[PDB]
């Protein structure tokens, strides 16, 4: 670090260049270990910052868990979310992630066991959707009461038998592997968000949130439980608010709203987040039809729709449909009335038209019933080519004659032509925009610096300019290894910067991320 | 290759007439915009050719008495009882017709499962034809576009 | 285009000062800085 710390800061010095090039097994073999940063340190110029990356942490994000949350995150922020609460989603992803990369250390002989499916979850996902083609592949010679025939060999039926109780089986080791992997992640996220809500701000004592704000009311059972923070590291929160409101209200009322066998009030409250948590309730949906499917063997085919969650072109289409789904509903609203306003002149007019019959012989079938007429329009009219002009006898010498082309001409040109465009264009243009914010991020990330915020203009004017910038001087990783870093420093072996930026953190400014300018964008 | 095939029978310098393809400009971005976006297309027919079979299902468990492709019952009757005729009738009648699948179908007027049949309709309408046979369709004319 | 125009009014008064017109970039450059332009120094219902 030492040859390092002048090699960077002092250059033009040919004096050093002998000096550091004999080192060369020594610096070529720390550059795993020797992450740097950039801070903005207390003096209004920015200035390096140099430590050590372990070992057990450089190998922990990879280990996809982690790089799942990474991509989750990184197309959340600069997605959506302005700069006064840029880089403080920035740091509230850096304390959750610290805590993956301790959960993934440890990943009587039930614990054995229990550590084998969270480890093996993505893995055996996997594995529990080519056994579903496989059932829905042998399902598809059935003949018809139903029976199955063979057209391979005698021993074709047994073998959707086996495969059918093996796929709940399976089914049911992805959500005990869901819940040791995920579900402790979103435990610990619920518990942040209620103790730095009760304690920097206060709502159980001063602001008792209201009816609205759910999620507000069901974290009131948890604070009266005994092991409250579990997994968010900081076991001193209930002495933290006695000292800070202890003395405006009663030091008796917070000892009563605060304090083989278990804890049952947590118990169940652990519970209450898991199944309003989304990503949990489709793993318990496609376990639920395992059950069901033995019952009828018709319901591993609706297992299928695994290929819809489980990809990523496929996951966009099926999000089209609720993205801009608010003006999807106004306008089936306009579709639905529309076609009912020409039922009523239709049903006031002109009820001899309408002949679903054989040629009058036959005891004619006719439309003249409200509710029947506006099914007909319905099912007939709207799903043809021509609107109302096909399943109408054909006008020709009636006194009607121009007052019905007119109210056929207007159908077509009203109802199919418009309304059932800007019906099929709210859902393409929704896709079509929403393939394409995922393509600004995947572009808004490759010109710009994500700290910085500075652009590939500035930082390239140097052969291969922009990579090293992003591999040595920030490398949003290493901003995570440095905090991660601090942790494990002893209070007292704090140094200069490592004392006046982990003061800040908990203080919580985060004025020392590098807002302008970065190391060139002061010296030469 | 095709020329020395081409003597054996002579239909086959009709192949020949690729060479428009692979020879111009603005013929050349076409047969290239196939494939240019291709990997989003093999994964949404890939969803087609599930929906498809997800209507089946429901079809076989539910309808068979409607599906007689025959001629008023004296004929010795057509059907579509069976997994995989009911599987390719659906994909080589239901997605390239106009108006879905209530066109090779018997009219539903007078029976117990009437509303139960318009929305069997309605969405195949409303969520194959419309939707994903525009996005099939989009893929390939943003890809030129 | 009828449902662009009033979207880019939904952003035009959401990156620019309406008085000003000085933009979300000059004005933000500290913590929280768009905001308090408009809810303090001008903030249009103050000049009625
Ligand atoms: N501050 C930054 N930190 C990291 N990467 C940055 C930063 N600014 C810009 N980038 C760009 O983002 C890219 C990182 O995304 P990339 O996809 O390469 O990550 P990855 O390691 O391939 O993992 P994944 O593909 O799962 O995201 C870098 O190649 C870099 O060009
Ligand atoms: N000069 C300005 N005066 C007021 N608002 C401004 C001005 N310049 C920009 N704005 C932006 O316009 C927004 C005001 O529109 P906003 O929709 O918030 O009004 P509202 O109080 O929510 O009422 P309504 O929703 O009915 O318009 C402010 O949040 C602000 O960000
Ligand atoms: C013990 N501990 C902490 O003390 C801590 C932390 N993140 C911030 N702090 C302050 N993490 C993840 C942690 O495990
Ligand atoms: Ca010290
Ligand atoms: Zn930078
Ligand atoms: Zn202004």
């Amino acid at each position: 670090v030492l040859l390092t710390n002048l090699s960077e800061h002092m250059p033009n010095d040919t004096r050093l260049q002998t000096f550091l090039e004999l080192a060369e097994s020594v610096l070529n073999y720390f550059q795993p270990f020797l992450g740097r940063i950039e801070i903005m340190g207390s003096a209004k110029r920015i200035e390096r910052v140099y430590f050590e990356i372990s070992e057990s942490s450089r190998t922990q994000w990879e280990k996809p868990q982690v790089k799942e949350s990474k991509r989750q995150f990184i197309f959340d922020v600069v997605n959506e979310g302005g700069e006064k609460e840029k880089m403080e989603l920035f740091v509230n992803f850096c304390e959750d992630t610290i805590f993956e990369m301790q959960l993934a250390a440890q990943i009587a002989y039930q614990q054995k066991l229990l550590n084998y499916f969270a480890r093996n979850f993505y893995n055996m996902r996997m594995l529990a959707l080519f056994v579903a083609f496989a059932i829905n592949f042998i399902l598809l010679f059935y003949k018809v009461v139903h029976y199955v025939l063979e057209e391979s060999s005698g021993y074709m039926e047994p073998t959707l038998r086996i495969l059918a109780i093996l796929h709940t089986v399976i089914s049911f080791f992805c959500i005990i592997g869901y819940y040791c992997l995920k579900v402790p992640l979103v435990i610990f996220k619920r518990e942040k968000e209620v103790a730095r809500k009760l304690e920097f701000d206060g709502l159980y004592i001063t602001e008792q949130p209201s009816e609205d704000d759910i999620k507000g009311q069901w974290d009131r059972l948890v604070i009266n439980t005994q092991s409250f923070p579990n997994n968010y590291w900081d076991k001193f929160v209930k002495r933290k608010v006695m000292d800070k409101y202890g003395e405006f209200y009663g030091r008796d009322r917070i000892s009563e709203l605060l304090g083989n066998s278990i804890d049952v009030k947590y118990q169940m409250w652990k519970l209450g987040v898991v199944f309003t948590d989304n990503s949990f309730l489709y793993l318990a949906w496609y376990m639920t039809m395992s059950v069901l499917g033995h019952y009828n063997n018709f319901f591993f085919a609706a297992h299928l729709l695994d290929i819809a969650m489980g990809f990523k072109t496929l996951r966009t289409i099926l999000s089209s449909v609720t993205h801009n789904g608010k003006q999807l509903v106004l306008t089936v609203g306009l579709l639905a009335v529309v076609v009912y306003l020409y039922t009523v002149v239709a049903f006031n007019f002109f009820r001899k038209f309408y002949n679903k019959s054989e040629d009058g012989d036959t005891p004619d079938m006719k439309c003249d019933d409200m509710l029947t007429c506006y099914m007909f329009h319905m099912y007939v009219g709207v799903r043809a080519g021509g609107g109302i002009g096909d399943e109408i006898e054909d006008p020709a010498g009636d006194e009607y004659e121009i007052y019905r082309i007119i109210f056929d001409i207007t159908f077509f040109f009203f109802v199919i032509v418009i309304l059932l465009a800007i019906i099929q264009g709210l859902i393409i243009d929704a896709f079509g925009e929403l393939r394409d914010q995922q393509e600004q991020v995947k572009e808004d990330m490759e010109t710009k610096c994500f700290i910085c915020g500075i652009g590939n203009d500035y930082f390239d004017t140097v052969p291969h300019g922009f990579e090293t910038h992003t591999l040595q001087e920030h490398n949003l990783a290493n901003y995570l290894f440095f905090l991660m870093y601090l942790i494990n420093k002893d209070e007292t072996e704090h140094t200069g910067q490592e004392s006046y930026v982990w003061k800040m953190y908990q203080e919580r400014c985060w004025e020392f991320f590098p807002a302008g300018d970065c190391f060139r964008k002061q010296y030469e």
